[PDB]
């Protein structure tokens, strides 16, 4: 399962614990049970969310591998209650790898430049900017310190393992008008996922719990 | 679903695992824009993280048991805020007559000045009393909530837990310790062999470079 | 500042970290009084909550086990507690009043349950001395103790963790007991941060009883 | 108390709740220097840290953009931070000194590697302007940045966590750039817990730059 997003990112899934039934397992213990059936369970599932009863959505974890611009991942690693793993710019040579927005990411604002043009002068920073970072390195210049050159708009790669009660907060936040397009795009594709893994979940947390807008026009 | 039996009447079961030895050595790989390689150079490369305290890799190993538990050791457990618990309610169920009483060799190493066979039945005494206030209270309409704070620390309760390995491997260092109280110590044993069992490379390594205990030896 | 809480138990603050200008300053990234109060009133209502993790509170509490067990549920935060292996525990027990069962039509008068309650802690109490006379190791003694017995624990929580606390426990579905002392802890709170709380109140709050009891 | 760091960093101290001995009253759950001061000994070398844990740290951080990263990785802390989204971004960039590669054998002089870096520096910065004065909101023109970029945010963090910290960045393996700022971390920590950074230092440190500054 893997969903290409911006011009080189992508979101795909590496791993999966459980699923609904999890969270009804969990849930259930309260009462001394375990699962029942499908129509009561799912309705336990709709319960929960309705109530804000969060925490039997923990044991549902994810693995995702993401690409993303450095400026993209940098408000994703503030989610705090997940883990991450990274590509290191000490460690390794870093690849010509940018985003590059298309004129339409600047639809709905007046420029005094032509789209096409802002487009064009954000690919030539880059170009000169990577083009300093490999002289640098062809002269000897460690990595950690080469790479300080390089814009914002780089890719970068991660690993990261969150679960459902977590996932949720992500998409409330990050799946929302409020939130940066560029990451709105990447929570879209989260929330796919999830949707594929968990569907009684996502879909009583959208109808319940869900606090962003743009989960329930698209 | 592995299933360890501990003290009388508790258990520790394996519900369900994300990942294994290899999720650690692709999360760690990704830093040098590398994944997988061979089984010699991957389990090299498991030994130098945990050897050098490069720990963040195991969390994305992780796992769900099911725990029945005295609440005594239940309240040493919970203290591990680094994991996901849901617990059986005192406010909601009708708590089963199941208590932890000691065997006598619990008390072998103490003098005592009663025989630890009487130790063992006065233990028995005060829970079945303390129970039949509670299940009198309850018939009596007093809300399960308030009946149920007679009940003694060795009442068992049951929770799910989820953990990831690099909390699961604090918990084992803590808990898998002499210092740790003997009924804990038991479970973390069963914890270890199902993390031993799950994460063979992981646990090894884990063992020899990092962890801090001494009875896993 | 300390509030008596049940027969036994109370709430102390220890100490406090800022104020509700920490919160100011940190949305602001910095160093009117209306124009930052106005600003805790737009973090409150639109949901930017982490600029009040800067305030923070150390607690001293007293409180059964049963209520122990409820708040040490609340995982962002610090705590250090008494021990019943290391220390010799005190004959100390929350014994309800008869007032705790009102609205309940009990087959027993509340008086009585209240000595039953009683009773049983006695007897459990006594055989806990009894085995530590004996040479029972006291971690072993203590498990036949009940869980309205009193305990003592060190809390330190930030303003964003405390208020996840109010929601959960300033609450009519949370145990009455604990409805207590997040009253308590709600109290102090308004005293230390009465911008931030009552902000909370108006905008963010999700219990029922801090609307319906004053302070 | 403010240390100047890197050519334009700085780590500043908010505020601190507690000493020394708000760790001590959380151990015993309730001043004897002698006991007191050996109890912190104690705690530190048998590996009970959660005492330290009520002695709570602001700071207020000037740092790069690739500086911040490696150390908002720790999580268990509170951040806030300057927005390239709502604010227009200052011309601020971390230019190494010749002096941070001599000792890197290069082809080329190490003044004309600063020269080089600050160069591309101003070219992107300039195109950042245009942009914004173009009419490109702030939070796409800012992508052309570098990662050399100074921010600044609070963070707050208790000894426990902070001691983590200073294990992981005090530490020849981590960038000399977040080095230089964990030594001022090290410093405004030891003023106000000098027990408790004494002990650490004894027993629990595991970096290897603390024990020769
Ligand atoms: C539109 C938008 C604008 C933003 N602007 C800025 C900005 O200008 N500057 C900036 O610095 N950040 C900004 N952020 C980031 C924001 O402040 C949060 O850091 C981020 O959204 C992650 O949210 P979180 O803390 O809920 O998630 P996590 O860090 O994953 O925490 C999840 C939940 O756990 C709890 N939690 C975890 N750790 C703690 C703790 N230490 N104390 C108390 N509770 C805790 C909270 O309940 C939290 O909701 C912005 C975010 C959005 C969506
Ligand atoms: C022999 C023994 C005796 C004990 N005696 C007592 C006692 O008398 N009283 C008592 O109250 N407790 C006692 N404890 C419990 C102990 O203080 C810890 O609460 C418990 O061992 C859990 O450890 P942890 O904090 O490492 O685990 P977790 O809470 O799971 O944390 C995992 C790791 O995350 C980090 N972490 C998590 N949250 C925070 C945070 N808020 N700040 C900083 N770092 C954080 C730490 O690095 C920690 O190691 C005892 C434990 C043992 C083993
Ligand atoms: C009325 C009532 C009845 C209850 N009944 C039961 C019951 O029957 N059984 C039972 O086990 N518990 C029960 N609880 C406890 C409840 O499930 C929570 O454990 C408790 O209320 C603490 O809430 P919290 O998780 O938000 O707090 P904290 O653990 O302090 O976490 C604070 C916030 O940080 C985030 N967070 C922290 N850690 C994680 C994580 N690992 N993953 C995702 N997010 C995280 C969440 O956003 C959370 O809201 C009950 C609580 C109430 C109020
Ligand atoms: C020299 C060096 C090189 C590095 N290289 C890389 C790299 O190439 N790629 C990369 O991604 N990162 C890298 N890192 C970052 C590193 O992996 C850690 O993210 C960072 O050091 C913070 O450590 P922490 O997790 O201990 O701190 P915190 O995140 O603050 O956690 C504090 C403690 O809390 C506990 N804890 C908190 N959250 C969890 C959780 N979810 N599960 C289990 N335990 C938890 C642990 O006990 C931990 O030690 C590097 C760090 C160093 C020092
Ligand atoms: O929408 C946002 C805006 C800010 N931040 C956090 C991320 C960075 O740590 C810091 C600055 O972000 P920018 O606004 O520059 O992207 O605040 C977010 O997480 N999401
Ligand atoms: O109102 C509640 C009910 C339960 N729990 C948690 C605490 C325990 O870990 C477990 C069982 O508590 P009781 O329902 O028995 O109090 O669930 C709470 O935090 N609050
Ligand atoms: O070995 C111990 C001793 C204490 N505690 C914690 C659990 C409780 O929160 C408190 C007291 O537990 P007892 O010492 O009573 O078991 O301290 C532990 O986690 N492990
Ligand atoms: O010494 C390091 C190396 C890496 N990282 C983390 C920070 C980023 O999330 C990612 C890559 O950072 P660089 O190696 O590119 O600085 O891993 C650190 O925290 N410290």
């Amino acid at each position: 399962m893997k969903i290409d997003i911006l011009d080189k990112g992508f979101v795909e899934l590496v791993d999966v614990m459980g699923n609904d039934l999890s969270a009804v397992r969990a849930a259930r213990v309260s009462f001394d049970m375990g699962l029942k059936d499908e129509e009561r369970d799912r309705h336990l599932i709709e319960y929960l969310m309705k109530h804000g009863h969060e925490t039997p959505f923990e044991h549902i974890v994810f693995t995702f591998h993401v690409k993303a611009p450095i400026f993209v991942a940098r408000q994703w690693f503030r989610h705090r209650i997940a883990s991450y793993n990274e590509l290191s710019g000490r460690y390794s040579k870093l690849s010509y790898e940018f985003y590059i927005p298309s004129p339409e990411r600047l639809e709905g604002y007046k420029t005094t430049i032509p789209p096409e043009r802002v487009t064009e002068k954000i690919s030539e920073i880059v170009d000169k900017a990577y083009r300093t970072y490999l002289e640098l390195i062809e002269s000897g210049v460690p990595r950690e310190v080469a790479r300080i050159v390089l814009p914002l708009n780089l890719y970068t790669r991660f690993f990261w393992t969150v679960n459902a009660r977590s996932l949720m907060n992500f998409l409330n936040l990050a799946a929302d008008s409020h939130a940066q397009w560029e990451i709105q795009q990447y929570a879209l594709a989260i929330a796919r996922i999830f949707k594929e893994k968990c569907p009684w979940t996502f879909e009583a947390f959208l109808k319940y719990a869900y606090k962003g807008d743009i989960l329930k026009e698209v």
